[PDB]
């Protein structure tokens, strides 16, 4: 079977991250059988040595000599650490010289939580390990590839990273979905800069049979979260619903859960109907051996609940769940978790056209044959069948304005605008809301005092009339939104624009250059912070603000933007669609059920941009219409199952 | 080099259409070296024998025995002929038994004209050869594949067939682009039915170095058309412009071109400014050795011009260009055609990220490795780099209503509605136009008298008031539009809905069945006639009707549509986007510059469909808004280069 591999990749040096197990282990193994010298990078030393030994043995059986020189290892390499990536490259270069193939395979599962329960640092950690690491390794190895006249960058993405012009929601996995989408987008936008010497593609496999999924594996962990998230979401919504029709504070309502007894809560006449009906449901649909049928929650679900309530603005002591009786193990039975795990597996098998999952060997084989193709760049290869998940087309240009009825509902509204560098857009938008649609007030949340002064001057008349308020956020956007809430009231429309413009630096260096001016690894992390994390932070906080309609706005491209700006802006556009689409679906699972959509100021081609002042004014009017379409209120009566998903997770191009 | 191929496809029977040359010749050759028994199908016998001999010789050099049994030929096989496809299968089955791989490689260039100059039969011929032939061959070979428990259908599509959720315009190649898009869509929708036994994918190569493109090849033919279409479009527009400001009939204006002398026309004081400025330009920008600088046209361009004028409704004798002096050869010089051909080549090389074209061997190699992958279905593999052409995202759901100003311009308008089976949609739309937007009249163009009576009854009040007229088109839609023009005046909005519903037959048969109830090869041709050719015919005619705004409406899917209806409707949706996007770009090249866009009543998932009467009414209101958005007039002042392309070739999902 290995005879088709002999000489396929002979004379090539390949670097494989996550090379000690899974798909990466198989890629490294098959590249070695193909004639390549491979460097396998991962954290655990033993796992790497075991894999190195297995490959070296196979290579000897096949007929290779000096097998120790063909398979090297780089232990203690966590891809989320920049210093560890710099050490990887130095170790690889000293061992084999110039790297031909950079296989960006490592990809952590991530936080595995809904955005509202996702810590910001946990989201940053996923981006560092799965996305930023890919640029960092390319930045270090592409100068040597360009100098020798050839190279290959392969990013191992996923079916759940979506596609060109379509986003795929991945509920509970937004950080992961964004990182996968960014790996594909990197191949798409850097292709033109890296060519003709370097090829850059992505692989997007569908679900793969192996340790990651089988194990507690991804399926078993997803099963436990389904049951944990079900208990959390049901408690959260019922407490929010009770708060609307009850005189007691959230503190007093949460106190009713302290005996942590499902039966006692159901039988409590002093408890609101919403909480009593909830207790009825827990005992009625639960496993009697599971303590989750007799107890409302454990300290872990209690901590997730408290954090949601605190983020939502409810005043509760941090020690409210300190004396909470801990339920005896198991909270969820083996029977419950296994039933849920098999339902996850069956659902995936039913979606696959071939009704079978590939093995890691199957994916790696297809990838290794694909790597021999020298005439393709900027593409996403699908080595295995994808699912039947919802695809959200991104980039619709033909749209109108919402109905006059929806527009009339903006009269007396509270509008929040977030931004700084887009001064024209912010001034035009605040004026349309106050002058055309009779909004009561606009709260202009800027980054700096210089930004606050620029806006107060541009909007002087509305400032003096008390119609426009300014807040300086700095790097504390959540606390600034909390200041906006206490001081001016909860918002209706929320327009989130980036505080920073895109950088204007080269994306590749000249063949004989040191690449010293090229976008650094730190600058790429900064692009992600300002153009991705910025919106994630706002969306995470605004998702618990009842009645909000959030518009996530991407950077602006013009007829005079540099080619590098076009690349980075299109990289952002695509990566953010994954986030917008995922949180769009997650919103339906919460009691607030806010609207979240994306308005794109970025286009693919320079030719499509306005060229004269009339065309510029048309573009600026389209921006107002696009923002109004996603921020006008969708009446409760109209928010049906059908119309609800139409008004969430969409992206429109100005 | 062939050692990596040994045993890769051993024990497989492959059928390759267009197997005597190009990419197909290389696929057959490489499949044979891989261990497969190959049947090569094409028209010319000599070309097939030459290829068969070359492969058999290589096979012997590599070490194979009984080489004559491994490579067979099927001459006189034109894929556009159904009878010839039935003979192909019988010949292949008798030679090697069950076919494992059906390689649908044959793909004719097509008509190579703008839609307005594209004969309807020429468009049908491309669909028969490039698309219908693919279903026909699958219909004959898939029962044997399913019975043996394995099979593979590979459709050779193109980069110019677009992608999932994105259309790519291919000006002058609409028939070809549609056929390519349909080959990809076939893989996408049949995957779930054909699995788990049969795999179905498409390959979408970008431009390929070879005889097709080099030759007179595709580049040289495209160069000659650029110069021919330039002379035709410039003459056509100038004659249309002159007709607006001149007292003379089109007949009398065309008479000024009869001396066929560029100099005499420029120097003619009796000729309108538009024609005199045009003559100035021909002499000024022309090659002096080319008779196109001294003569206005030849009989070929004169025939294309006359046909446009006749289709546009101008009264001219068929013999107007009978006595036209024929210009001496060359009409366009070698220097002119070569300059244009190299500009086509340079433009393609500049768009390719790798700045190089693959060879036929490169594409075929990548394809043959791809064919070994057993764990992927419903995908489009890109074996070579694509261009940087405009991508039109298709399926935007978030849209509003046009401005009240644009809406107010519908007062007193002439509306044409084309349809029959969508009775609810036609009645609702005609009522909105007449009752809500004060349109003067609606002309309801149906297929049959039974359809006319159904509509006259549903719209009885508007019929009696003289506000709703009915026309019975039959299979003569162009003549019916001409009857509408003479009798009721030229239209503003034109809503083109299919006359026929989608069939409700199985798409695959049971493993042990005869497949006798499965959608036949004739029924698939009929689907294409009613759901693709129907809109093409209307769009081809309406493109010359000044002031028209055309909406192409796809079939309807509901929460109760069969799974087969969902597949065929999604097949249509995607295939039509290619047409809409192409004609969208072509419209800018004409003097009429009408709007053409697509409104989709088809969705990908059943779950997205309305489930109750309230959700159904919301869906029906969205249909009205979507149609209004594409049929409200775009004022001349607003039709800028920027805003013009935004309002053409788009597709929105209801
Ligand atoms: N499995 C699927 O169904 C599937 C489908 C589509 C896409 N993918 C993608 O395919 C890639 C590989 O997936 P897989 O299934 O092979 O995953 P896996 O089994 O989890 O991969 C584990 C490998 O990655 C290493 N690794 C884990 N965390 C690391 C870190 N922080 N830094 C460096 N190495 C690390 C592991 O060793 P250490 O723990 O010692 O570091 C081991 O070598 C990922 O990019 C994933 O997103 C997977
Ligand atoms: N070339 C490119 O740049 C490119 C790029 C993307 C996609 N494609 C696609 O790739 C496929 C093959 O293209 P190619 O470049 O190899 O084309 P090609 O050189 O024109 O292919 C010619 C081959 O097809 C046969 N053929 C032509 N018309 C036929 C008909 N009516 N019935 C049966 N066989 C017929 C020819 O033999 P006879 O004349 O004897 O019949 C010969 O075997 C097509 O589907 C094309 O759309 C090509």
């Amino acid at each position: 079977w290995a005879e088709s591999l002999i000489g396929l990749h002979l004379g090539k040096v390949a670097l494989i991250t996550g090379g000690s197990a899974g798909i990466g282990g198989q890629i490294g193994r098959l590249l070695a059988l193909s004639g390549a010298r491979v460097m396998l990078a991962a954290r655990d030393r033993h796992k790497l040595e075991q894999m190195q030994a297995m490959i070296q043995s196979e290579l000897a059986e096949v007929g290779y000599t000096d097998v120790e020189d063909r398979v090297h290892i780089a232990p203690g390499c966590d891809v989320s650490s920049e210093a560890q990536l710099a050490d990887l490259v130095e170790r690889t270069l000293s061992a084999f010289g110039t790297v031909d193939y950079l296989i960006n395979n490592a990809g952590i599962a991530g936080v595995e939580e809904m955005v509202i329960d996702m810590p910001v640092e946990g989201w940053r950690h996923t981006l560092f390990a799965n996305l930023i690491s890919n640029y960092s390794l390319m930045r270090k190895l592409a100068p040597l590839m360009k100098k020798q006249g050839s190279g290959y960058i392969l990013n191992v993405s996923s079916y759940f990273g979506g596609e060109k012009d379509a986003a795929i929601p991945y509920p509970n996995r937004a950080d992961y979905a964004v990182s996968k989408a960014g790996q594909r987008a990197m191949a798409e936008v850097f292709a033109r800069f890296l060519g003709p010497e370097i090829q850059i593609n992505a692989i997007a496999p569908g679900p793969v049979e192996g340790d990651r999924l089988r194990g507690p594996g991804l399926f078993a962990r997803r099963a436990r979260l389904i049951l944990e998230n079900k208990r959390l979401n049901e408690l959260h919504a019922a407490l929010i619903a009770a708060a609307r029709t009850d005189e007691r504070s959230m503190h007093e309502l949460v106190e009713l859960l302290l005996p942590n007894d499902v039966a006692a809560l159901e039988q409590n006449p002093a408890a609101p109907t919403a909480l009593r009906e909830l207790a009825r449901r827990f005992r009625s649909e639960g496993d009697p051996a599971a303590s989750s049928s007799s107890a409302l929650l454990n300290r872990s679900i209690a901590a997730k609940l408290l954090a949601r309530l605190h983020n939502g603005g409810y005043v509760l002591p941090a020690d409210i769940f300190a004396n909470l009786p801990n339920p005896p193990d198991p909270f969820f039975t083996r029977a419950q978790i296994d039933r849920e795990a098999r339902k996850v597996r069956d659902g995936i098998m039913g979606m696959l056209y071939l009704q079978r999952m590939p093995t890691e060997f199957d994916v790696a084989m297809a990838t290794v044959y694909y790597l021999a193709d020298r005439v393709v760049s900027g593409e996403t290869f699908h080595p295995s069948g994808g699912l039947r998940y919802e695809r959200t087309p991104t980039g619709g240009e033909l749209f109108g304005l919402p109905s006059p009825e929806r527009l009339a509902e903006l009269v007396g509204s509270t509008v929040y605008l977030i931004g700084e560098h887009l001064t024209e857009h912010l001034n035009l938008l605040a004026r349309a809301y106050l002058e055309r649609y009779g909004a009561r007030q606009v709260v202009m949340i800027v980054e700096t005092e210089t930004g606050a002064e620029t806006m107060r001057r541009l909007l002087h008349d509305h400032v003096e009339a008390g119609r426009l308020m300014t807040i300086v956020a700095g790097d504390q956007i959540e606390a600034a939104i909390d200041q906006a809430i206490t001081r001016y009231g909860r918002p209706g429309p929320v327009v989130c624009t980036p505080f920073r413009p895109l950088p204007t630096v080269p994306l590749v260096g000249r063949k004989d250059s040191d690449w010293s001016t090229v976008l650094s690894e730190a600058e790429f992390a900064e692009l992600c912070e300002h153009q991705l994390t910025h919106h994630f932070r706002v969306a995470r906080w605004i998702a618990l603000s009842d009645g909000a309609r959030l518009a996530l706005v991407t950077p602006e491209t013009t007829a005079t933007s540099t080619t590098e700006q076009f690349a980075l802006a299109n990289f952002i556009k695509t990566t953010l669609h994954a986030f917008t689409a995922t949180i769009g679906v997650e919103s339906e699972r919460t009691a607030q059920r806010i609207l979240i959509n994306q308005v794109d100021l970025t286009r693919r081609a320079r030719a499509e941009e306005p060229r004269d002042p009339h065309e510029r004014q048309q573009e600026l009017e389209r921006f107002i219409e696009a923002v109004l379409l996603v921020t006008a209120p969708l009446p409760p009566e109209a928010d049906t199952r059908y119309a609800g998903r139409i008004h969430r997770g969409r992206a429109i191009t100005v």
